[PDB]
């Protein structure tokens, strides 16, 4: 009988990594002064100050943008500045208790074939936990992305995964996932984890 | 000489719940029988009981059930639940029957691999691999339901009333029909309920 | 929190460094000069001899061949088989090959891990994985659901050791109601294959 083997699992990677990717929330303002939802996306918490990373395209024209934590926790948060060249977008909250903040391995270098988690929120279920591996780490030649830099990925992404963070199996920060290529299958994109901590940093200074 | 490095497989997984997992087939009358839907199945128990979708079987004139090993019976509705979309078959062999391997004490969770395996397009038994999503909701979310265990291993139509085993053969659930353009959401009964939905159908009903 | 510094990611690049090398891009073009088709290969020995798709090459001008390593070949085509949607190209082979590793002597199971390697929508190179999800599929046939896209075609499917257990055909294209299939796709098995370009290359 199996009642003493192990499942496999990467269930150390969730639970490392996923209290910190947030559902955000774009909300606008309805013909018949109450607000309604327009767009919704994922989030990061990188550190402890509150600082969240997320797609600029989930934010945009937003009234007022929501953040909600998986310990029930919801803020308000503030746009603390986009990037037009990235497609990035840094928000920040105002937390009393302390918050949970994604893993940052600063010397870990992601490697083709290395499994990923894509973690955000899809069709707004609530958050999912969806498995791939890296497909490529960028690109030298000139390819239909227009960048050389994208982290590929086959971990299932949907509408509601974008901003939200891509893990290893460590539950390391691999990237910030984007968008879909759209009848296409296992074909997503992610922002490295160098170049996203550059342009928060950034966009946070600024 | 020849070193003996194996390649990584979820195959014991295979080898161990894929045998009590059948294709059910659903017929009907033209005055001539014919397939209408088809579905998965799970073996429970050797006594020959078998998990399936309701809907699968809905309005059946005569319902058969395909062992993977090539064997194939008539099968008999014993029960079914509409809140849960469960329904119970049984069939009468005269050897021993494949049954699903159960650990009543496993508790699945976010993140364990899965194989999910049942007759999708009745392209014969196949078997895909993701990895358990979420277990459940606490809050109201548009699946209407607190306890579906959602996987992205791939499901398809035919897929319905069949496994969701973890990396050991243990079953995690039954899967379901599942979610404009989704990719890698699908949805399973916890393996816990659909037994004791089971066991009512079985005594009850 | 915890130090993961000196913990080790679970990866595939094992499989990726020792098959992808030899996994190329096929280019099919025509007159008008420009890129009419394309799909994948795989470098199969040190001769030069390529595994491809027969709709790939099919009413070509000018059959281009693309290693990941830079280089660039003009390939001829050896002959293609009706029965099996398999095609044999030929290169130059001075100066070297990466070639597919092969075990004749293994076995593909169900529930196997493989990385399917290919050239989908021309993005470059891509890495996919998944299982194999069944045998001996007469419409032989591997099945599996690692990921397959159009580009995808006469790339290889390894194993996580890098062995060679299938070239890549279509995937599934029949929708029930109306819905698009997941995860379903096939390949040639690598037995099957090796004999069925022998037999192309005996025939030319």
């Amino acid at each position: 009988d199996s009642t003493d083997e192990t499942p496999a699992s990467y269930n150390l990677a969730v639970r490392r990594a996923a209290p910190a990717v947030v559902n955000v929330y774009n909300r606008g303002l309805n013909t018949n002064n109450q607000l309604e939802i327009r767009t919704l996306g994922s989030g990061v918490i990188m550190d402890q100050r509150g600082y969240i990373i997320t797609n600029k395209h989930v934010i945009n024209d937003a009234d007022q943008i929501i953040v909600a934590l998986q310990d029930g926790r919801v803020f308000e948060a503030l746009l603390v500045g986009s990037d037009s060249l990235t497609d990035l977008a840094v928000l920040k909250i105002n937390a009393t208790g302390g918050l949970p903040t994604i893993p940052i391995n600063a010397r870990r270098v992601p490697h083709i074939g290395d499994v990923v988690l894509a973690i955000g929120n899809p069709y707004n279920l609530g958050q999912t936990i969806t498995q791939g591996i890296i497909s490529a780490t960028g690109r030298i030649g000139l390819n239909p992305t227009g960048r050389q830099n994208f982290l590929q990925t086959d971990a299932s992404i949907n509408p509601g995964n974008s901003g939200g963070a891509l893990v290893n199996s460590l539950g390391e920060l691999m990237g910030i996932n984007t968008l879909s290529f759209d009848t296409p299958e296992g074909i997503g994109f992610a922002i490295p984890f160098q170049l996203a901590t550059k342009i928060m940093d950034k966009l946070i200074r600024d």
